[PDB]
Parts: structure tokens; C-alpha cells; sequence
């Protein structure tokens, strides 16, 4: 489980970070599919490798450590997480939760996140943006909920509600910004379902998930969202449709990570612009 | 914690049998309204979990309460062990297996649940007639691990898990006492928890054929059926699930008491 | 013991010192395949107990090497089901060893409940797809660091049940007079060890599932991950009870009996399939 995401450990990490930077983030951004360039474009940044933060969880992309990036974006103070902790990697609940709880103590009020997802809904097109308006946490309904274990009262309640988990005001703003900027047609809202992974979904699985009312399927994000809502951080989440789910076994169509990465790199520029323009218009401030 | 094997369970049961002469035939786990019941058991002996070696401990320390209720010898279990708290399979199972060794023939369980079925109202009683054990189908079944053969078989059937005869009687008792309009029978689905269910989740669960949702009870029911204890269980509907993002306690304890009065006795 | 390239090579090498047979087909005995090892000619039998670091399972399991239908095979007698408490690495290691040993095709049988209302006791349901409930729910056998010598981080499962093998299996059945017994269907894994409730069966049927069992999928995922072609068949050992009022119920002794009844046929079917596999 590594180090417990309790108030004492989370404070020690926040304080270490606060010695490394004077940027107090209002907005946290977890870089997923399509956000690689956003991460790169933060103004007046300070980059802190995970390896330099005692008790911060460790992750790499082929040996290269993840980073926390502080600075501004559209004139608002941000922390960007470049490097995520996916459960199919075997990370514990505490490992995944600790960074989100650190954001809470640093001052984050709003969390923005992207991911790659397979398009289940038959109206979706490759490269579409699907704003999350709800989710189905399959691991969580099992006994693999990120909050399973003693509750950390300092951060939230034993039985958190997930009613308005995907803040309806942030969703309205995101849609407006897309419409205003000419790409409203690329933007949908939908139900995201988590497959613990790391296998792509079989056609029978995709058919089942579609019939359950799911619009997109992915392997990430929900656990971070749950920790965020648990501690009162407002959440905005987007899936980039990186492949269209195959519903028939007798198809030679096949999911592959290469094409998922490619759709991500191709949409990165537009996704960056969307996020920067949302941020410019975020409520208050 | 300690493996819920026959030796560890025998140890605990044998200890309790030195503290009470009461051989319980009915076991009761009050989840929803109340406690109380326990309200009312006579000639009672109260045993803190903390005074029972190798017994699981709460995280108000729980109690086993022995005595007579509606003329029958009972053990009431006050203080539950839920999987969302992080308890192990063995921890959750041990208390139920201890009941088996003490003489328990019938387990009666109450809980609070969210109403999925759109015909349900706040305060309705939903007798479980079946369940969907999501964690169990997903490789988190309380029986995963070596089978404890002294207690039951490797692949238990869950046919008549919620004894149909006990359900008929419970319905008869409710109807005789004028609250039969509050009683439904339904399928309970376990959400591992501890998050409440999203509207998308609730919609899927309803469409899976589920009537109520909760985070408990099924693990205990599985262990009870595995060792041949008959089960009766009821959900109190304590909220109505939202499907789109866009003193009842006292009636229940009274119902349980009146059922026990009419239970068969060997 | 991690199912990584180092540990798996060590096991494979030990095995290679005990047999010169380089298997091209690996077979996992489940329901109906009890007799299969007996047909194996020029066989050597290697108890799991005699293989350092190979996982161990109860009257010790065996690896049987030899010739079946003119082809080199390794038969696995004794499996590792997740409801017994086995680890991901424990289940995956034997499959990865098969791969290092030269296996190109895995054939597997299992017992399953018949969800599809047209199924009959003793029918054969060739798997053409699956629903891995434990895998959707974060208990996927591949969870953890990906072992790159074996395969990719995100394996696809689109033709997991090799269609061509499926076509041959059906052809063999039809030409041998038991085509009426054979179906193709979707298998759903229940992590187990409980039989499914009536409400659970109804839900699974409505999910598009034809049969339900507690095995096989984890091994299939590992095989596919390392590029082994898979053929898998469920024997319908009991008809799922969907009606909570019903008197019918699954009985494990009847399940065993049904599987054993079909053993001779299942054997013949597998042998005749292997006989017709394209060789070069
Ligand atoms: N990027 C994708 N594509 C897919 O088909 N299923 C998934 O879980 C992810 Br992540
Ligand atoms: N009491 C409730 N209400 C609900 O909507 N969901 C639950 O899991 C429980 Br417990
Ligand atoms: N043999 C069976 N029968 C059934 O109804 N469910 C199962 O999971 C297995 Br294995």
C-alpha cells in the first residue's frame, strides 16, 4: 500500500512541496490522453520530479519519472500532474489517493482530468470529446473501491455521495467554450465506465457495457475522481475517443495502444486550447 | 486475521460456552432499525467482543447478547463487520461460524438499503428473496481461499438461500399485524462500497433486475448457507435511489419478535 | 514466484533437461478430458512436485509430454483456480512455461452452467468470446507490472478464441456425427466458489452470456498476451436455474458425473482436431 494517505503523511508531502515553490494552485490538472501539450505550455513554471518529493508515489514512463508542474495557465494558478498512477499497474489505494489529497492541502479547488477511452455509444466518432457527466465504477461496486479500508476523516466522510460528481456548472462552461470556439460538434456528454484493465474489452464485454447505458470505457480516472469528491474538490473530466469499440467477434477490427496514442497526439493541440480557454473562464477569480 | 477454521472457531465457541449456559437457536444481526430489539431480550447476558479471545473487534465496542426473546433462546450480534472497512474474509466469517458452533439454526438479518425498484417508498420493508453478489462474481467472494471443510462444501449451492418458508411466515406475521402493505420481497445487490451509488450505477443495477442496494449482508448470508444455517433477511428502504444526473426501526424489531414467536422449534 | 522471464526460463530449462519433447500444442484438462493423458503415446509424466518453482496443487498435478494424433503435446493435469486463493503469478507461470517450451496452440475444457435456454445437459459450447467479470473489476490476471518479454501492456482480445480453430472443431464434430451437441457461445467468469443464484443467472443471461464458469479466462488472457492461439470448450454440466421459486439446483456430484459421462467423446473430439491441424 506504500505510505498511508492520512493527514500526517499528506501534510508532510504538501509542506515539502511548498518549500520548492511559491505557486499556490487553485486548479489541478491530471494529464491524460491529449493533454501532453497543455502540460508543456504552463507559464512561469517550476517542475518538480516525483523522485525529488519524499513519500510522493513513484511512477515512470519507460524509466522517466513523472513530474508535478506549477505555474499559470490563462493567468490562473495551476498544478499539473504529468504522470498518473493507474490501478492496472498494481498501485495501492493509498498511492493513487495521496496526490489528490496533497492537491487539496495545497489549495486546489477544481480538478480537470482527461483520459483515453473506447467509444461504445454508436454515434461517437474517432477523436470526439466526451465530457463525463456520470460514471460506473465496476471495480468499486466489486470490493475494489479506492476508499475501501479505514476512512481518513480529515479528508472526507465514511460514505461519500456522488450525486453531482461531475460538476454540472463546469460541464456547462466547457460546452459553451467549445461552441464559442467552433468545435461544439466534437463535444458530447456521457457515462464513463471503468474496466480495471489492462486488457482491452472483448466484443461481448463492449456489448454488455453499451447495454448497461455506458457511452465510453476506459481504465482510469474514476478512482482519482472519487478521492477528489471525497475531499470536496470540484471535478471536470473528459474522455477523448481514441478508438471505436468493436461489438462483434467476427470483426477483424482490433484495439491497439499505438493508434490510441496517435489519436491522443493528434488531438492534443485542440484539447490544450479547449482547456486553456475553459480555465480562462472558470468561476470566481 | 485468525483463519475461520474449525479449530479457531471451536476455541472461540468453547470460550463463550463457559460464559453462558444459553444455547442460542436463533442468531440476530440488527443492521437497520435498530438495535432495540436486543431491545427486549430477557435473562440476558451481555458479552463484549473485547472480552472474547481471538474474536474480531469493532473499529462503542460491540457485544454478543444472549438471552430469550419471544420465548426462544437467541444470540444478538451488536456491531457488524463490513468489507468496505477493510476487514478480511476470515474476520467477517468467524462470527457466523461461531454462531453455528453455539447451536444457531436460523439467522435473521436486517439492513438499510437504497430503493432501486420504482414501486418502493421510504420506510418500505424489502424481504430478500435473492441476491446479486457483485464482489463475489468479481473474485472477492468471502469463500475464496482454501475451503474449511468442517463447515461446508467447496462449491455451495445458493438455492433457497433466503428460506422460502421463513419468507412466507414473515409475510403472514406482517399481514396479521396490519402492516402487510409495507412489505415487499426483492433482490438485494451488494455494492462493495463505501461510496453511495451514482445514478448511472443505480440505473444499471435496476436493469440487472435488482430491487434494493446495500453494502453488507451477502457475505454473512453466504457463510451461513455454507454451514447450513437458514437465513431470513430484510432491507429497510432508507432512501430512494436517484436514476438520472439531471421507529420504522421499532416496527421492524417488533416484526422480528413476532416472527420468532412463530418459528418452528425442534 | 513472479511469472517473469527469468523465473519462467528457469522452469522451462529444468523441464527441458527431463524431456526432449518440444510441444507445439498445450492442453489444459478440465471437465470431460480426464482420460486424455492415456491416449498420449511415448509419454513422460512429470509431477509438479519434481519441478523447482513450478506451482503446486493437490495427488500432485502432472505435466505429461508426448505424442497425440501424430503431434507433440504437453498436457496439464491439475489446474490453479482463483477461488482456491492462487495468485496471478501462480496461474500465469505454467502458461508462460508452455510458451518458452514451444507451444503455439492451447486447448482447454471446463465445466459450465447452461444459461442459454436452448442448451442441453452434456452439450459442448465452444467459446467464441468471454466476459471476464473479475477482470473488469480490477482482479485481472495481468494487473501489476507488465512482463515485456511475454507481451504488451494493453493486450487486445478481439479474436481471442481463434476462429479458424473454432471452424475446424465444428467441422470435426459434424463429420463425426455429433454436430448436434456443439454450439459456440459467450462464457462469463464467476470468480466463485459459490454456484450462481437465480437472480445472478438471470442477470448473466441478460448480459448476453450463454454459459457461466469459474475458470479458464485467466489462462486464456495469459495465452493471448504471449501470442498463443486458444481453443476452449465448456461442457454443459448443469442447466442454470433462473427461477428462485424452482426446486432444481446445481449439484456438484451431478456436475462431475455429467462431465465424466462425456469424457470419451470429448477425448475423441480433441484428438481428431489435433489430427487435422495444419502442420508444416
Ligand atoms: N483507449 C482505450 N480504448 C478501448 O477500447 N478500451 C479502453 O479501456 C481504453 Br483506456
Ligand atoms: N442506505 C443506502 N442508500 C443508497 O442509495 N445506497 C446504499 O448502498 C445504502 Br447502504
Ligand atoms: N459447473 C458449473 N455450473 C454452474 O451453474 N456455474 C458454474 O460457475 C460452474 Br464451474
Amino acid at each position: 500500500e506504500s505510505v498511508t494517505a492520512n493527514i500526517e503523511n499528506v501534510k508532510k508531502v504538501a509542506h515539502h512541496i511548498q518549500k520548492l515553490t511559491s505557486i499556490v494552485p487553485e486548479i489541478g490538472i491530471i494529464c491524460g490522453s491529449g493533454l501532453g501539450k497543455l502540460a508543456d505550455g504552463v507559464k512561469d513554471k517550476i517542475t518538480i520530479p516525483y523522485t525529488k518529493i519524499p513519500n510522493f508515489p513513484q511512477t515512470s514512463v519507460v524509466g522517466h519519472s513523472g513530474n508535478l508542474i506549477f505555474g499559470t495557465l490563462s493567468g490562473r494558478k495551476v498544478v499539473v500532474m504529468q504522470g498518473r498512477f493507474h490501478m492496472y499497474e498494481g498501485y495501492s489505494n493509498d498511492t493513487v489517493a495521496l496526490p489528490i489529497r496533497v492537491m487539496k492541502l495545497l489549495g486546489v479547488k477544481i480538478l480537470m482530468v482527461s483520459n483515453a477511452a473506447g467509444g461504445l455509444n454508436r454515434s461517437l466518432k474517432l477523436g470526439d470529446f466526451v465530457i463525463l457527466k456520470d460514471h460506473i465504477y465496476l471495480p468499486g461496486l466489486g470490493l475494489n473501491n479506492i476508499l475501501v479500508g479505514p476512512n481518513q476523516e480529515a479528508f472526507g466522510t465514511r460514505f461519500p455521495a456522488l450525486s453531482n460528481a461531475y460538476d454540472r456548472d463546469l460541464r456547462k462552461l466547457a460546452v459553451q467554450v467549445a461552441e464559442e470556439n467552433g468545435f461544439g460538434n466534437l463535444v458530447h456528454q456521457g457515462v464513463y465506465v471503468m474496466n480495471g484493465g489492462p486488457c482491452y474489452e472483448t466484443p461481448a464485454e463492449c456489448t454488455m457495457l453499451l447495454n448497461m447505458g455506458c457511452d465510453v470505457v476506459g481504465m482510469s480516472t474514476i478512482p482519482e475522481v472519487v478521492i477528489a469528491r471525497h475531499c470536496g474538490i470540484q471535478v471536470f473530466a473528459v474522455s477523448l475517443v481514441t478508438n471505436i469499440s468493436v461489438l462483434d467477434v467476427e470483426s477483424d477490427l482490433k484495439p491497439n495502444h499505438e493508434e490510441v496514442l496517435a489519436t491522443g497526439a493528434q488531438r492534443a493541440e485542440l484539447m490544450q486550447s479547449w482547456f486553456e480557454k475553459i480555465i480562462e473562464k472558470l468561476p470566481k477569480d
